[PDB]
């Protein structure tokens, strides 16, 4: 019909009509933002896409950009989610737009969603990130891009114009300016953007907090299990150089611009063969190529951006899972499987210590221990088995978050924090997991309401529910209901009572400290620790 | 009457007979075993008691070792108990024996007590360590003696054949030896001797157990909020002269030089010694005492702390236990905010800085770590809560950590080891609400002073103390608290390094419980030495 064509500053698009219970959404998937940056224009910032003749076939993802694909459980749905869904290519910057389909009148607000995937996966085609439901049962805009990941996105080699490094959150700004320049023409409020995302994504949410280029192309944030401050989501100019080119020896690639230029002949796959190689130490939460801290896109540290920061007028949602670094063990540790109960020894956790934080002093490691030992039982496997999953988490996630959290309410923003604590029914992993990194995402976005998913109907008013406190922070800032002031109130975050609400089938529980004996070890005494040892 | 004579090796003596509500016992106290260590002899090892004519009037406690007296509260109950009541004189080195009045047909067991005080005070003659109640109710021989104290006991020049310290200690072995040769006289089995002292009297027991030529004088050791391996009872030979030279500067003594600097402080007088005691200490503290045993290489050949991990231990019957608020009135003698009369409510800027002066010559990077462990990070400006954090800083690092740490070592290496935390608040309890179960307050109980008709404690309180007199008695005579063939009493187990199993000690009867503060001494015992040496 008439609704499925609409007309944006490049040119035409004809979108399709998508089947909710609630009834159908308007879709536009696969918009170009950016020219095609391949060939010379790999490593390079994205140039902003020429407009185009016709009309663009908008009815279906594109591609995914290029990336390692999962295969440690082949065929297992808790791996294969996550996954690519079309095919890769370095043709791949492009974004989708869903919008209710009666467009809107009046202008509503924006949610835009940047995954996940420790910049190195990651694609809006994925079927959690679906925003089908999101969309017709709460009436909003919803905007999802691609960014490149990987060495396509986030190779550096400092202070040269071929490889400046951050370009996948550069790809990450010009599609949060195309929102600027055409969310209207869907009925969108650019004056109303509220950007959320999940692991890496929450940590790029938190990038364009701190960089001041971005900080006028959206509103508010949501940062779910995620944070620029956290030890893997940032790397120096010198380590930073140090992979790069530890990659072109790899690849029989070894100046500077001698180096790139030799990178770029290079098909995309041979440098996707080789990513994981270029790390410094056998380890688990840390990945090869992630944003560097280069003097443009941040001026400091993201630790010092934070601190040095006024953040009034501020809206954040912040929170964790349950259990934030259970199946990272899976990937490296000892012991560890998702396919038995993974029943450590102690000699294995205190190996697998050191594999959860790298590059760390003897020292270090004694003081991890001895805050993570349970010295009445420092022996029973599964206490020791839930210690490692904790030491993992709490140093990657929930202590980076905290202390992000405490920061911004602190110094003028309005925080909001939350720990989801309900395991799916349909999860695939195995108990002793728990509610692992991630899968928050599901009832973020009502996937439940999916019919052909067997999600008990119980999980479906618990999605309706996480959906309209995520609209209600987008439309207001404030998750609560004003409409009802008797239900369990969501009160904000603050540096001194700290507190946050717990998110599963019961009512709203305010819960104190967000793990706040450990997180003082990660956030306060361990940097203490290794500046004097 | 005929038992309140007795002839020792040294010669005749005259006792009393003493009333106790179950019967009477009789009591030879202050008999002289050693010669008055006075003038020439100060800071010199003891020498025995030489034999003398007719008889002693072993009828009244003798004099008090000189030591610094508590002014601090003056007329205060909990404070004037512990003071000395006697004369104070350099000729202090008596000792006193309890034995029951029908005296026994068949050799018993002896107890020998040994007073605490941090070295610097401490008596035999205090009420509360009076022997009528346990050698009445459970019929075994009681010894307590009078050891120096202060730089009388202690001072220490390394080397010097002047001032060669721990002859406070060589007393306490002395009237060992004495126990050794005459016990016998009054009932007591020689081959039965069990140690049992509190504070400095327990650490100086663990130190018994340390030294070799003590080893042969006793069986059996009860070590109660002590242990030698603490951080306050012991001194490294450096420091022990260093704070020795100190004392003889702050008197006016010029500072062989060695030989020089003892002869003058052998000159001033007893009171003049014990005004400057506190000043060698080398900076703010608390739980810290200026003249402790010195690890000379001669009493202590080496650090208690490795004397402990590879010892003589097997087929060894040890009690060790602490009480519940170890270090809560230490607080009010120098912590920042801190008054028995007050309610402590501290800031937490005087948290911090009473962590430092509980925690001395620690680095600034160890102070931080002893605040992540203390501080509740979900309330760190609660005053309450940072009142008994500091409590539990001072309490575990001086007391508890230390008496656990050598609990587990003992137990690895072949004794039976038997643990106990004392929680019961006496309802006679001077000190404030807050303070809990003091530091020292189980002595009373365990010497029955709940059973004098001239104090009032509860009924229950009186079958406490028998209960308490009744596992330290079964202690002495088999190495085993709890009753022989008991079938329904909640039974006491052994302590081990694996279980760590202790017991509590209230009106309530025996609670099992496991772990002795096993999370926060992991901290003390462990990973802050490492973070010391690597600092
Ligand atoms: C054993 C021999 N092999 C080892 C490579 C295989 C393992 C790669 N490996 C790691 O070592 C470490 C980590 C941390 N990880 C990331 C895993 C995290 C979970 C992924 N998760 C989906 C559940 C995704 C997700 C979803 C949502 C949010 C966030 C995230 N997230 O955070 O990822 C790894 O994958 C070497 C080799 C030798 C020759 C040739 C090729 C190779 N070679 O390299 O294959
Ligand atoms: C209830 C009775 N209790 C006594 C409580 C024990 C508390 C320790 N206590 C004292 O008793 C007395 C005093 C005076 N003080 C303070 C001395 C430290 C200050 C020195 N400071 C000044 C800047 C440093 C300095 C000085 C001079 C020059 C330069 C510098 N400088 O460099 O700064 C204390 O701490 C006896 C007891 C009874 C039974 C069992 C065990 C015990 N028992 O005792 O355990
Ligand atoms: C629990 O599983 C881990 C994971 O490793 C194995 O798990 C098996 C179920 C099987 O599928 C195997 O292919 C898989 O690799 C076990 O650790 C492994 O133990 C084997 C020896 O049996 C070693 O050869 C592996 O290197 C080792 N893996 C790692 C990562 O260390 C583990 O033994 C098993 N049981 C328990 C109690 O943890
Ligand atoms: C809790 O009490 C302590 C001390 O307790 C006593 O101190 C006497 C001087 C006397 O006033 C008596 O009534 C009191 O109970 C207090 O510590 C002292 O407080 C004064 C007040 O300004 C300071 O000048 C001192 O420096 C300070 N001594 C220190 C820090 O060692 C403490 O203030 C009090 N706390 C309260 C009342 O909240
Ligand atoms: C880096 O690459 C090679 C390595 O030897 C070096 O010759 C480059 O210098 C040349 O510089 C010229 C000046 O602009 C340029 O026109 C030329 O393209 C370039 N050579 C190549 C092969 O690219 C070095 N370039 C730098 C340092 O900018
Ligand atoms: C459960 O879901 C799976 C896939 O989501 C489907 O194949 C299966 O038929 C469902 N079960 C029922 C009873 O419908
Ligand atoms: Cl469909
Ligand atoms: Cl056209
Ligand atoms: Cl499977
Ligand atoms: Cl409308
Ligand atoms: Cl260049
Ligand atoms: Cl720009
Ligand atoms: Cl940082
Ligand atoms: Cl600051
Ligand atoms: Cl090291
Ligand atoms: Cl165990
Ligand atoms: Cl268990
Ligand atoms: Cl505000
Ligand atoms: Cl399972
Ligand atoms: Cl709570
Ligand atoms: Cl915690
Ligand atoms: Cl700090
Ligand atoms: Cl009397
Ligand atoms: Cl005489
Ligand atoms: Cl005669
Ligand atoms: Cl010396
Ligand atoms: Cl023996
Ligand atoms: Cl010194
Ligand atoms: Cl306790
Ligand atoms: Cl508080
Ligand atoms: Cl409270
Ligand atoms: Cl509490
Ligand atoms: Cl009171
Ligand atoms: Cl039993
Ligand atoms: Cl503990």
């Amino acid at each position: 019909d008439a609704e499925l064509l609409v007309t944006v500053r490049g040119g035409r698009l004809r979108g399709i009509r998508l089947k909710t219970p609630g009834g159908p959404v308007s879709a536009f998937l696969g918009i170009p933002f950016a020219e095609p940056p391949m060939g010379p224009r790999r490593f390079l910032p994205p140039e902003p896409k020429q407009p185009w003749s016709g009309v663009v076939d908008a009815t279906t993802f594109q591609s995914v950009c290029y990336q390692y694909v999962d295969t440690l459980y082949p065929g297992f749905e808790g791996t294969e989610m996550w996954n690519p869904n079309r095919e890769l290519s370095e043709d791949c910057l492009y974004l989708n737009v869903w919008t209710p389909y009666p467009r809107p009148t009046s202008p509503t607000p924006v949610l835009v969603w940047i995954y996940g995937g420790g910049f190195y996966s990651g694609a809006s085609s994925l079927d959690v990130y679906d925003g089908r439901f999101l969309v017709q049962a709460e009436r909003t805009v919803l905007v999802s891009m691609n960014y490149r990941v990987g060495a396509f996105g986030f190779l550096a080699l400092p202070g040269s114009r071929e490889a400046p490094g951050n370009v996948g959150l550069l790809d990450q700004r010009l599609a949060l300016q195309w929102v600027q320049e055409n969310v209207a023409a869907f009925g969108g409020d650019p004056t109303s953007v509220t950007l959320f995302g999940e692991s890496a994504g929450a940590a790029s949410v938190g990038m364009h907090l701190l960089s001041p280029p971005s900080r006028g192309l959206f509103h508010r944030a949501v940062l779910q299990s995620g944070a620029p401050n956290g030890p893997w989501a940032t790397v120096g100019m010198g380590e930073a150089r140090r992979r790069a080119t530890q990659l072109a020896h790899l690849v029989g690639c070894p100046n500077d611009t001698e180096l790139v230029a030799c990178l770029r002949t290079r098909p995309a796959q041979v440098l996707v063969n080789h990513e994981w190689h270029v790390l410094p130490q056998e380890s688990v939460f840390r990945f090869s190529f992630v944003p560097v801290v280069d003097g443009d896109f941040l001026s400091d540290t993201p630790e010092a951006l934070i601190n040095a920061g006024d953040f009034h007028g501020l809206q954040v949602l912040v929170g964790v899972v349950k259990d934030e670094g259970s199946y990272f063990l899976v990937y490296g540790a000892p012991g560890f499987s998702k396919d038995n109960e993974s029943l450590i020894s102690r000699a294995e956790f205190l190996a697998g210590v050191r594999v959860g934080v790298p590059q760390v002093s003897d020292l270090a490691a004694e003081a991890v221990v001895l805050h993570y030992t349970d010295w009445l039982h420092p022996e029973d496997p599964a206490r020791l088995r839930e210690a490692l999953s904790d030491v993992v988490g709490d140093h990657n996630v929930v202590c980076p978050v905290a202390q992000l959290a405490g920061r911004l309410a602190a110094q003028g923003a309005r925080v909001y924090a939350y720990v989801f604590e309900h395991r799916a029914s349909t999860l695939s992993w195995p108990l002793w997991m728990g509610v692992p990194h991630g899968y928050e995402i599901e009832f973020i976005f009502g996937i439940p309401l999916d019919p052909s998913r067997n999600y008990t109907a119980e999980e479906k008013i618990f999605a309706q529910r996480l959906m309209r406190y995520w609209a209600n922070f987008a439309r207001t800032g404030d998750p609560n209901e004003p409409r009802d002031p008797k239900a369990p109130q969501w009160p904000p975050y603050t540096a001194g009572a700290q507190q946050y609400v717990s998110l599963d089938l019961r009512p709203l529980e305010v819960r104190r400290g967000l793990r706040a004996q450990a997180c003082a070890f990660w956030n306060r005494f361990l940097p203490k620790l290794l500046s004097a040892t």
